[PDB]
């Protein structure tokens, strides 16, 4: 499956158009668990916000799998895909 993430991921890059906040999220999140794993990074600090908000998103999927993470992953990519067009 990784191949399909591999592409998922470069899929994604070409969504022609911002998507909701709560998508990006969702995105990063399952990324970081798809190629790195169970989060292992300090929160970020300060009014980093953006950071914080995908900080905790990536800190809700801990234990999750690398394969559900990527197939989860290119299922939303998929989602995308339809909901804005590439």
């Amino acid at each position: 499956s990784q191949a399909e993430f591999d592409k998922a991921a470069e899929e994604v890059k070409n969504l022609k158009t911002k998507p909701a906040d709560d998508e990006m999220l969702f995105i990063y999140s399952h990324y970081k668990q798809a190629t790195v794993g169970d989060i292992n990074t300090e929160r970020p600090g300060m009014l980093d916000f953006k950071g914080k908000a995908k900080w905790d998103a990536w800190n809700q999927l801990k234990g999750t799998s690398k394969e559900d993470a990527m197939k989860s992953y290119i299922d939303k990519v998929e989602e995308l895909k339809k909901k804005y067009g590439i």
